[PDB]
């Protein structure tokens, strides 16, 4: 009963939800045991999510055609796997590419879904595709209402065809609809299609390292600490 | 060599002649006076069929079901006579949005969806189809409705753009009904099909549909004799 107005919300899944970081290295550390020895696991885990940026700009510019986020993940991975020099069969490859796929849930991730779904429609608006997402969706038993990934509408996120798909298969106007975010980037775009928008912070989703999205950088309509105070927060 | 399960939503699954007749009576036991409920609940279906067809054929623009149900209710208020309130046209056009299951579809697909990924492939507009979800308690891993790809049943585009969002070949995908017209377009897609009758859909008087029209991959006697045949393999 917060607004009263706002029936669903559309939440952002890596980073905002699971902690990808984690469940990479961990899986790469897994392999180097069955391989022989060490493999670099963070140094991969960490080119690996910025290494796909220019060729997804890319695509959203229109200087290359549509990939999905499994291709590009694909793509992105032989390209290092050569520069760090590890030589992989396509057996290897597929396997690396699928670690995307089992992502380890922030410890309130859960609960809080569990929580907000009572009063509200849970939808996942990821780049992810929609067929990553339901791996990622099984593995962590996220309970979604629906799924609107970026495949559906041919777009990656920030563009705003993705927001507004997401508000148009809900057949919800933009302001009934918030979207839940830990990325300050994600929260602006929505916001300026007219969409609520609550930020949760999660400072260690990069690691110990991590400078970006420590903070709310402008007046979502609500801030919190986890789901659980989202839902907190909306009941009140 | 099979990863997912597509599931046609009215009447495969939920008993939606029931579902409605039953909130007709409610609305009765609330108002002043008697409703046309078993009349009107089966008058609606033929109502929007027009109305879709000519959605299908392009002598119409893009209306979802949801729509296509307020717009064919208002004409049947019309005919009856009914003096219907905005709000009550919204209640009764609502009526859609909460249908109960067959007694095996729960648990069939709760045991369905360990092996395979459940997805809806409806008519019904994502909305609507989310209710109706919500309301029975279906567990999806994923809806693909008529609304995300611009098309009504049987055009090949639901079948085939349901299988590429889902990144699988259409011989990996079964769709699963209990309507021959829905089977047939799938198996004519390179689909597998699994048939399950529901003589009951449409009441006593039911004459269609009673039995395989095709020897469908599976014909099984409801959801959990579809999972066990599955099981057997
Ligand atoms: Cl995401
Ligand atoms: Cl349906
Ligand atoms: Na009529």
């Amino acid at each position: 009963l917060y607004f009263q107005g706002m029936r669903a919300i559309l939440f952002d899944v890596f980073g905002t939800l699971v902690d990808w970081r984690s469940s990479l290295i961990e899986q790469f550390q897994a392999l180097e045991r069955e391989l022989g020895g060490t493999l670099p696991c963070v140094e991969l885990t960490d080119r690996w999510r910025q290494q796909y940026k220019p060729a997804m700009d890319r695509v959203r510019n229109g200087q290359a055609p549509w990939q999905h986020l499994d291709q590009l993940h694909r793509q992105s991975l032989e390209a290092l796997a050569g520069e760090f020099g590890l030589a992989l069969d396509e057996a290897l490859l597929q396997r690396i590419t699928g670690f995307w796929h089992r992502l380890r849930p922030w410890p309130d991730t859960l609960a809080g879904m569990h929580a907000l779904k009572a009063d509200y429609w849970l939808a996942a608006l990821s780049n992810g595709n929609t067929a990553l997402m339901l791996d990622v969706a099984r593995h962590a038993g996220l309970p979604w209402d629906m799924l609107l990934c970026a495949d559906l509408f041919g777009h990656y996120k920030p563009d705003p065809q993705v927001y507004l798909g997401a508000c148009r298969l809900l057949d919800l106007p933009p302001q009934e609809v918030m979207l839940c975010a830990a990325h300050n980037y994600d929260l602006k775009a929505a916001r300026a299609l007219g969409l609520k928008t609550a930020f949760i912070a999660r400072p260690l989703e990069y690691g110990p390292g991590q400078s970006q999205d420590l903070a709310a950088e402008q007046d979502w309509d609500l801030i919190a600490s986890d789901l659980l105070d989202l839902h907190r927060q909306l009941a009140a």
